């Protein structure tokens, strides 16, 4: 028994990132591949963080470069994000970039979800924190595990993005539980109503207030993920928002 939720790919996920940035223009529309993985996350947000300490001081962009967006567009939203979407591609399987990439792309070619799973990290650069959102609370490591992590990567961001008045990045690893329960590709659409959940309130703890019920749970999902769809539908195609 299984309430009928899509499965979000790359695709979807990145047309709901272009959609949620016109609410939330600190919200930047981060590109979903080729994704961020657990073996490059973090560097891949600290080039992103280089590249908006560039632009803040009018000095070029030293990359990666968006696929769908002009050099000049890019530049307009790294001066006014505040809040990275960090969605992060993830397999039990492979063991090395290069890897998971392959099997990435085998399951794509199949049209299957097989063991593949999203996470979110959002980097908020305004209240800088670091929230970690595994909607199967545990898949990749204990979460004390990605906590400890989290927190050696909180310093070297505040290495990286230092604040004047010298804060340093929080870590919160998100889900108390499987919030997923019950259900076996609806990750993508959990990590996107969680991210709007955070855009609207992000002290309330959202994920508390879920049915206990996992179809009832999955169900108010499908309904998210409707309401989404209907709103991407005229989005420009393979083209990020103008900032």
């Amino acid at each position: 028994i299984e309430a009928l939720v899509p499965a979000w790919d790359s695709d979807i996920i990145f047309k709901c990132l272009c959609y949620f940035h016109t609410l939330y223009p600190g919200l930047i529309p981060l590109e979903t591949f080729p994704p961020a993985t657990i073996f490059n996350f973090k560097q891949k947000i600290i080039s992103i963080l280089e590249d908006k300490k560039a632009v803040l001081r009018g000095e070029p962009i030293k990359g990666p470069l968006p696929i769908c967006c002009s050099k000049e567009n890019y530049r307009r939203h790294l001066q006014r994000t505040t809040l990275l979407p960090v969605f992060m591609w993830y397999h039990p399987t492979p063991k090395t970039l290069s890897d998971t990439m392959q099997t990435m792309k085998q399951l794509a070619i199949k049209g299957s979800v097989g063991a593949s799973h999203w996470l979110l990290v959002i980097v908020d650069i305004q209240a800088r924190r670091l929230v970690y959102f595994d909607s199967l609370y545990n898949y990749v490591m204990p979460p004390e595990n990605m906590k400890k992590e989290l927190q050696s990567f909180a310093q070297q961001l505040d290495q990286v993005y230092p604040a004047y008045d010298s804060k340093k990045f929080s870590v919160k690893i998100a889900a108390k539980e499987v919030i997923q329960r019950g259900s076996g590709s609806s990750c993508g659409a959990w990590c996107c109503q969680f991210l709007h959940w955070y855009l609207k309130d992000p002290l309330t703890d959202a994920l508390n207030d879920l049915p206990v019920d996992s179809v009832e749970r999955h169900e108010n999902l499908a309904s998210f993920v409707q309401a989404c769809e209907a709103a991407v539908q005229d989005l420009p195609e393979l083209s990020w928002p103008e900032a």
